């Protein structure tokens, strides 16, 4: 298991701009094309990103290649955020990708916000991180796909995510 096979259990692949769970226009693997209401506007930024006039379609090949940029993004947002980056080098393999995904899902913005269970997970104190990480609107929204990522960082296993 690493970081693809698991964002791609937890985002799934859709080759038509479709509405992710917040209304967002997305394609893909998890790849947000705008928040945007505009159909329009969906499509504009997917040409622009495939490079093609696509007709809010794509194929597998292309789903492919901005997963690779999204999740190499979210590497490189982590390793140049003040915040984020301490918390990654403490870390062991399994809970890293716990990190990358959080990231990738919420912007770097987004995860440099949880103050609280960051100093937890640097303290190595797993069981209290898990428990905070529980208390938002992010597990709230997204239960199941929280709760793999919460067990991943209390236990430091793929257990979540193997049968899936
Ligand atoms: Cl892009
Ligand atoms: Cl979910």
């Amino acid at each position: 298991m690493n970081i693809f096979e698991m964002l791609r259990i937890d985002n799934g692949l859709r080759l038509k701009i479709y509405k992710d769970t917040e209304g967002y226009y997305t394609i893909g693997i998890g790849h947000l094309l705008t928040k945007s209401p505009s159909l329009n506007a969906a499509k504009s930024e997917l040409d622009k990103a495939i490079g093609r006039n696509t007709n809010g379609v794509i194929t597998k090949d292309e789903a492919e290649k901005l997963f690779n940029q999204d999740v190499d993004a979210a590497v490189r947002g982590i390793l140049r955020n003040a915040k984020l980056k301490p918390v990654y080098d403490s870390l062991d393999a399994v809970r890293r990708a716990a990190l990358i995904n959080m990231v990738f899902q919420m912007g770097e913005t987004g995860v440099a916000g949880f103050t609280n269970s960051l100093r937890m997970l640097q303290q190595k104190r797993w069981d209290e991180a898990a428990v905070n990480l529980a208390k938002s609107r992010w597990y709230n929204q997204t239960p199941n796909r929280a709760k793999r990522v919460i067990t991943t960082f209390r236990t430091g296993t793929w257990d979540a995510y193997k049968n899936l």
